[PDB]
């Protein structure tokens, strides 16, 4: 096993970091911020088995450290490691039932009626840039990635729009690695009492909105419980914005980065489907998603993932696993054909929520370029920085210069 790999917290070198976790694959010894110790799958092929191999599971009572109580109750990745049930954190046949009503609801089929409404709030995030000064930049990130998938996934769970501003406060601290000890446990609460207090606003007038959906249905022949709905409603309206914001982000990024490709991609040559996944790929929104446990030791490739230990599944560095793509999986090329990526998870608990994402993006990124063709980055592509945040792969901000309408 090769040297242990401290997730640096300020993020200031993720393609680094990266590709020390590929050479140290397939399973490599990791360090988590406050000294947690935890391996790490860093291959595709390897990643693959481990996220179908029931011997590894989310239950945190399998953990070593945590039945040691090792793991402070004030450590800033708790949030993360123990969200409380939902679908998101059980197994195999009690999976099925928490997952159900939500893996229906976001079907390509039943998600295709949600188009009209994403066409409609991209068209008008579009008429507010612009309604900016022109010639002067603009974070593209701000402006447009950011509220964008947080209206869409407010509107499918029916959140009230006016909770938005203290939303996106809380998010903040919650994701930060530089959000102080002593402060974790009073953010917690309110987003709990946030996501509560709209609960029951829905339990008094329930619309047609997936929120409703989840408390109808639990009252006749299946599951569902007061907390269960509260946990299942939170896990869905923090990964469905997060992650997508910074798909957007990141394909801006991309895009500015190969203007060759770009210049063929605004053209129609290179259709708009291939652009996103192959960013999915090589610049994953998740570098890192957290935690399952050995059941049992597993062989991995020639090392073992002793029982009773963490696994961090290491989406950033095994999206770019030669082994997988050949020889150019280093590298951007939007038409990379066969392209079996794994960003979206494996086994029973990949993403649900796939297709809705790939809609607001396929709406979103060229209805943006139709408008501004132009668009460029502000600043070098060198300058654009991480935020802290040891599991994303998000940006600080994204200042473009839009360069004229031609809408
Ligand atoms: C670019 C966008 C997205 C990426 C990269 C992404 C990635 C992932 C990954 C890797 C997982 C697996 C978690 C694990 O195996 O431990 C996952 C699970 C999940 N995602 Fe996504 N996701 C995205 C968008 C969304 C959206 C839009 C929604 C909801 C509308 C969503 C809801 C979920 C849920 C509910 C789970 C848990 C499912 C389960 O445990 O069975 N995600 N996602
Ligand atoms: C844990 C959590 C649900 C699962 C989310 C997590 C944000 C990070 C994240 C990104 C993914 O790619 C999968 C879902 C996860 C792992 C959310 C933060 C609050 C919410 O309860």
């Amino acid at each position: 096993l090769m040297t242990r790999i401290a997730l640096d917290p300020f993020v200031r070198d993720l393609d680094g970091e990266s590709a020390a976790l590929r050479a140290a694959g397939p399973l490599a010894e990791v360090e988590l911020p406050g000294g947690v110790h935890v391996y790490a799958v860093t291959h595709h092929k390897e990643a693959r088995a481990l996220l179908t191999d029931s011997r590894v599971v989310k239950d945190i009572n399998v953990w070593n450290a945590w039945q040691r109580g090792e793991i402070p109750a004030d450590w800033p990745l708790i949030g993360l490691v123990n969200p409380g049930r939902s679908m998101l954190t059980v197994d195999g046949p009690d999976h099925r039932r928490l997952r159900t009503l939500v893996a229906q609801a976001l079907t390509v089929k039943r998600v295709e009626k949600l188009r009209a409404g994403i066409e409609a709030l991209t068209n008008a995030s579009l008429e507010r840039l612009a309604a900016l000064p022109a010639g002067e930049p603009v974070d593209l990130k701000a402006e447009f990635a950011y509220p964008l998938p947080m209206n869409v996934i407010s509107e499918l769970m029916g959140v009230d729009a006016a909770d938005h501003p203290r939303l996106k406060e809380l998010f903040e601290k919650f994701f930060s690695t530089q959000t102080p000890p002593e402060e974790v446990p009073q953010m917690m609460a309110d987003l709990g009492t946030l996501f509560t207090k709209i609960v029951e606003e829905k339990k008094a007038n329930p619309g047609d909105d997936l929120t409703s959906a989840l408390i109808a249905a639990s009252e006749d022949g299946d599951h569902l419980t007061d907390e269960e709905i509260l946990n299942t409603l939170q896990l869905i309206i923090a990964a469905g914005h997060e992650t997508t914001i910074s798909l957007i982000v990141n394909v801006v990024e991309a895009l500015a980065i190969h203007p060759e490709q770009r210049k063929k991609v605004l053209s129609g040559e290179i259709p708009w489907e291939g652009v996103i996944e192959e960013t999915l790929r090589w610049n994953t929104p998740t570098s890192h998603v957290l935690i399952r446990f050995a059941t049992e030791d597993i062989e991995v490739g020639d090392k073992v993932l002793p029982k009773g230990e963490g696994l961090v599944v290491s989406f950033g560095a095994l999206g770019r696993d030669e082994e997988q793509y050949g020889p150019t999986a280093g590298d951007f090329d939007a038409t990379r054909t066969p392209n079996r990526h794994i960003a979206f998870g494996h086994g029973p608990h990949v993403c649900p929520g796939a297709a809705l994402s790939r809609l607001e993006a396929g709406i979103a990124l060229p209805a943006l370029y139709e408008r501004f063709p132009e668009l460029d980055l502000a600043v070098p592509a060198a300058e654009l920085r991480n935020k802290p945040i040891v599991t994303q792969n998000d940006l600080h901000d994204l200042p473009v210069k839009l360069g004229c309408p031609f809408g």
